[PDB]
């Protein structure tokens, strides 16, 4: 809509207060011009047809139960935004600033949240497994980097490739989680996940063990179900980033860490240049030497840092 740009106050859904960017005609908007083509959220009012209605307020102040899930998508895509462009120098999901928009209150009881190839899609989730998904700053980043993934690497959502496309927005979505440092960690979901139940996650990218996730290569899953374990088999993906960026000693190879800062440096250039749809693990692995050679040097710490956390996770 035109109007004039605008900063509205709201809660998010676990009840912190905000600021959001948002436009005047009339109403106020959940419209951020302040962002590329803008940020765009929009109320799906329960139903399932897309986007629904630009969110609309009569007076820039979002601190009703029903705004919560709102403020969320909209205040989280911005911060995704801001990650992507300040840390990697990327304009938006498709590097052109391509608009970001965003529907909450999708249908009923539903504990899902999707990029659909346009628009992220935001349940309300059931208020035992889940609370509004889009609460979970990592769930917002993880999805809009599977959005980078398509206009890149375009790795396919099954077995091996998959897991790496799960992984990679497992791993962004976290360095998302860290560079808006209100409460990161490196769980998954955990903001969302279970309220009645304290300290768990959809998975950990620490300890992918403790939900019996594979966190070595010889304990991948084969079956067919989840297309093949994409958010089974993650978890070995997932523990090689953290290995990488904190360090330890795994299955009794020693990892020196990093830091978060080139972990992500590393994977952001193996998913732009090197990854291509069909890539294995083995494949994720030499982009990972080949970004790191680039970035610091053959005989770089980080070089060998990498080498040393795809060796613990058995991925030669
Ligand atoms: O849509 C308009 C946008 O294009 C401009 O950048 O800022 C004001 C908005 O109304
Ligand atoms: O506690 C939250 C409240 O502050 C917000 O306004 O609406 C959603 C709730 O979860
Ligand atoms: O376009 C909107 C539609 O998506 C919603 O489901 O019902 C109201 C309409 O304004
Ligand atoms: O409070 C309202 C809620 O009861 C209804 O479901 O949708 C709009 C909200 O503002
Ligand atoms: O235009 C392409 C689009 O069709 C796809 O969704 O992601 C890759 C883009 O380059
Ligand atoms: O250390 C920062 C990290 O926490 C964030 O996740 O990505 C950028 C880095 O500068
Ligand atoms: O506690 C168990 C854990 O040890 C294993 O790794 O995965 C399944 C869990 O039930
Ligand atoms: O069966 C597949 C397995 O061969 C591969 O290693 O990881 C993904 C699985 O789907
Ligand atoms: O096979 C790829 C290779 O061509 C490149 O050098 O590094 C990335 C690998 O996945
Ligand atoms: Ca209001
Ligand atoms: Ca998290
Ligand atoms: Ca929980
Ligand atoms: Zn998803
Ligand atoms: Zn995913
Ligand atoms: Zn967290
Ligand atoms: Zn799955
Ligand atoms: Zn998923
Ligand atoms: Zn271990
Ligand atoms: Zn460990």
């Amino acid at each position: 809509i035109t109007g004039t740009s605008t900063v509205g106050v709201g809660r998010g859904v676990l009840g912190d207060q905000k600021n959001i960017n948002t436009t005047y005609s009339t109403y106020y908007y959940l419209q951020d011009n302040t962002r590329g083509n803008g940020i765009f959220t929009y109320d799906a009012k329960y139903r399932t047809t897309l986007p629904g209605s630009l969110w609309a307020d009569a007076d820039n102040q979002f601190f009703a139960s029903y705004d919560a899930p709102a403020v969320d998508a909209h205040y989280y895509a911005g911060v995704t935004y801001d990650y992507y462009k300040n840390v990697h120098n990327r304009l938006s999901y498709d590097g052109n600033n391509a608009a970001i928009r965003s529907s909450v209150h999708y249908s009923q009881g539903y504990n899902n949240a999707f990029w659909n190839g346009s628009q992220m899609v935001y349940g309300d989730g059931d208020g035992q497994t889940f609370i509004p998904l889009s609460g979970g700053i990592d769930v917002v980043a993880h999805e809009l980097t599977h959005a980078v993934t398509d206009y890149t690497a375009g790795l396919i959502y099954q077995n091996e490739s998959g897991a790496i496309n799960e992984a990679i927005s497992d791993i962004f979505g976290t360095l998302v989680e860290f560079y808006a440092n209100k409460n990161p960690d490196w769980e998954i979901g955990e903001d969302v996940y279970t309220p009645g139940i304290s300290g768990d996650s959809l998975r950990s990218m620490s300890d992918p063990a403790k939900y019996g996730d594979p966190d070595h290569y010889s304990k991948r899953y084969t079956g067919t179900q989840d297309n093949g374990g994409v958010h089974i088999n993650s978890g070995i993906i997932n523990k090689a980033a953290y290995l990488i960026s904190q360090g330890g000693t795994h299955y009794g190879v020693s990892v020196v860490g990093i830091g978060r800062d080139k972990l992500g440096k590393i994977f952001y250039r193996a998913l732009t240049q090197y990854l291509t749809p069909t890539s294995n693990f083995s494949q994720l692995r030499a982009a990972a030497v080949q970004s790191a050679t680039d970035l610091y040097g053959s005989t770089s710490q980080e070089v060998a840092s990498v080498k040393q956390a795809f060796d613990a996770v058995g991925v030669k």
